[PDB]
């Protein structure tokens, strides 16, 4: 599923991450835009090290979620990676509250610094009722 802007900010804030782990609402909302387009189905290898990015936040299979064929890897989210590619949000969103509970916080996903961190956010929740 491809969710509109609001519609996605709306989704998240009843799920309980405005403000998860000192996280705000539109630092999340940057992060899903830039990592998928706000696209559940999202997929993406990684062919330097066998591991492979699932759906809306594109959690990675090394770490968070269990895909069978990525070589050492842990599932901390106890979630198969395909949990991760259905149109309802709940399980990406338990399993991205997992990852922030870790000491880089939003820090763990390269693109969150890349294209969200010390830039004006407001942009992503403008306007959404939230």
């Amino acid at each position: 599923k491809v969710f509109e802007r609001c519609e996605l900010a709306r989704t998240l804030k009843r799920l309980g991450m405005d403000g998860y782990r000192g996280i705000s609402l539109a630092n999340w909302m940057c992060l899903a835009k830039w990592e998928s387009g706000y696209n559940t189905r999202a997929t993406n290898y990684n062919a330097g090290d066998r591991s492979t990015d699932y759906g809306i936040f594109q959690i990675n299979s090394r770490y968070w979620c269990n895909d069978g064929k990525t070589p050492g890897a842990v599932n901390a989210c106890h979630l198969s990676c395909s949990a991760l590619l259905q149109d309802n949000a709940a399980d990406a969103v338990a399993c991205a509250k997992r990852v922030v509970r870790d000491p880089q916080g939003i820090r763990a996903w390269v693109a969150w610094r890349n294209r969200c961190q010390n830039r004006d956010v407001r942009q992503y929740v403008q306007g959404c009722g939230v």
